[PDB]
């Protein structure tokens, strides 16, 4: 079901290396709904190429737009399994500290803070 379950470690590593070659200014992001999630819809895709200058606050706005949320629906985004310390950090900086060993940046969203 999950991205990591669908693709071999070798396949995930090779895909990140191709994004490096073909979209060298983009961060490779996996964005998945919490397996428990009742309220929020599923995204149309899993793998996103994020411009490396956008900060986490803007990425949250981007995902809220893509999910077509309204103003009062709650949305919580985990990065690398945990809460974001700050939304002001450029994703280039978040990537260097929070990247997976495969080279993807993993995010999960839910309508509750309690995942
Ligand atoms: C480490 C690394 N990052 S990008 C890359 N490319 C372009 C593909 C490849 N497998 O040669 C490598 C390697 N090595
Ligand atoms: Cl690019």
């Amino acid at each position: 079901k999950t991205f990591k379950q669908r693709r071999t470690f070798e396949q995930r590593v090779e895909d990140v290396r191709l994004i490096r070659e073909q979209h060298p200014t983009k961060i490779p992001v996996i964005i998945e709904r919490y397996k428990g999630e009742k309220q929020l819809p599923v995204l149309d895709k899993t793998k996103f190429l994020v411009p490396d200058h956008v900060n986490m606050s803007e990425l949250i706005k981007i995902i809220r737009r893509r999910l077509q949320l309204n103003a009062n629906q709650a949305f919580f985004l985990l990065v690398n399994g945990h809460s974001m310390v700050s939304v002001s950090t450029p994703i280039s900086e978040v990537y260097e500290s929070e990247k997976d060993e495969d080279g993807f940046l993993y995010m999960v969203y839910a309508s509750q803070e309690t995942f």
